[PDB]
């Protein structure tokens, strides 16, 4: 797989190798925050992150992971939308070349700066691949970024970046704590999709907050520094790593909120 997100490697090209990329229930998709109807059904959503074991942090040439220790039932999301325990595995961002662009959902057709995906994986399917071959597999929690004042809880991500600059680097990241990247808020919008990356699975439940957290611009400037190329290759920079919204079909989007 060569797939990426130049002109001759980008979405467009995805379904060739990928053809579940024009599937019924792709993402990302455009959040129309007028047609979305809040879901009384909807019970509360709980995020626990208190015991998360952050363990490395990995340039994939896609974009880069902090992951986690999901060896035990330490970091899960739960409620919602969820039946069960959905265990956190990693998160990353998407990003653009300029501060209008780099979120893979919008609002209203309203792109954001970058987006956080908190990757989780449901535990009665026993391990994260046997999870992503299900329809109830994942619950990623997707977070806005907008660039204004700094995230404090970003800089640890935003200083180790020096040091993965390339596909295929790594280093250690213990003892990062993910509730420092969350909104006050948790006010949600929830749909059926997929993965926004091939194998583009249709596995996940999305949960997306309503509420964007911002960043600085020197923040968001160092996610821009990072390279798609291995070391001693010619460099690209790692910008524009989202995938456009793709087509609603058969699906509604739920608000928890009225
Ligand atoms: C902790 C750990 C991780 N790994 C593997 C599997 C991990 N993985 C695979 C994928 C599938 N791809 C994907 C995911 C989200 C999105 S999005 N943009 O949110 O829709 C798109 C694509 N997601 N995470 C991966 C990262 O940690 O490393 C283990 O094998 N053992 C381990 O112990
Ligand atoms: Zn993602």
């Amino acid at each position: 797989h060569h797939w990426g997100y130049g002109k001759h490697n980008g979405p467009e090209h995805w379904h060739k190798d990928f053809p579940i990329a024009k599937g019924e229930r792709q993402s990302p998709v455009d959040i129309d925050t007028h047609t979305a109807k809040y879901d009384p059904s909807l019970k509360p959503l709980s995020v626990s992150y208190d015991q998360a074991t952050s363990l490395r942090i990995l340039n994939n040439g896609h974009a880069f992971n902090v992951e986690f220790d999901d060896s035990q039932d330490k970091a899960v999301l739960k409620g919602g939308p969820l039946d069960g325990t959905y265990r956190l595995i990693q998160f990353h961002f998407h990003w653009g070349s300029l501060d209008g662009q780099g979120s893979e959902h919008t609002v209203d057709k309203k792109k954001y700066a970058a987006e956080l995906h908190l990757v989780h994986w449901n535990t009665k399917y026993g391990d994260f691949g046997k999870a992503v071959q299900q329809p109830d597999g994942l619950a990623v929690l997707g977070i806005f970024l907008k660039v204004g004042s700094a995230k404090p809880g970003l800089q640890k991500v935003v200083d180790v970046l020096d040091s993965i600059k390339t596909k295929g680097k790594s280093a250690d990241f213990t003892n990062f704590d993910p509730r420092g990247l969350l909104p006050e808020s948790l006010d949600y919008w929830t749909y059926p999709g997929s993965l926004t990356t091939p194998p583009l699975l249709e596995c996940v439940t999305w949960i997306v907050l309503k509420e964007p957290i911002s960043v600085s611009s020197e923040q968001v400037l160092k996610f821009r520094k990072l390279n798609f190329n291995g070391e001693g290759e010619p460099e690209e920079l790692m910008v524009d790593n989202w995938r456009p919204a793709q087509p609603l079909k058969n699906r509604q989007i739920k608000a928890s909120f009225k």
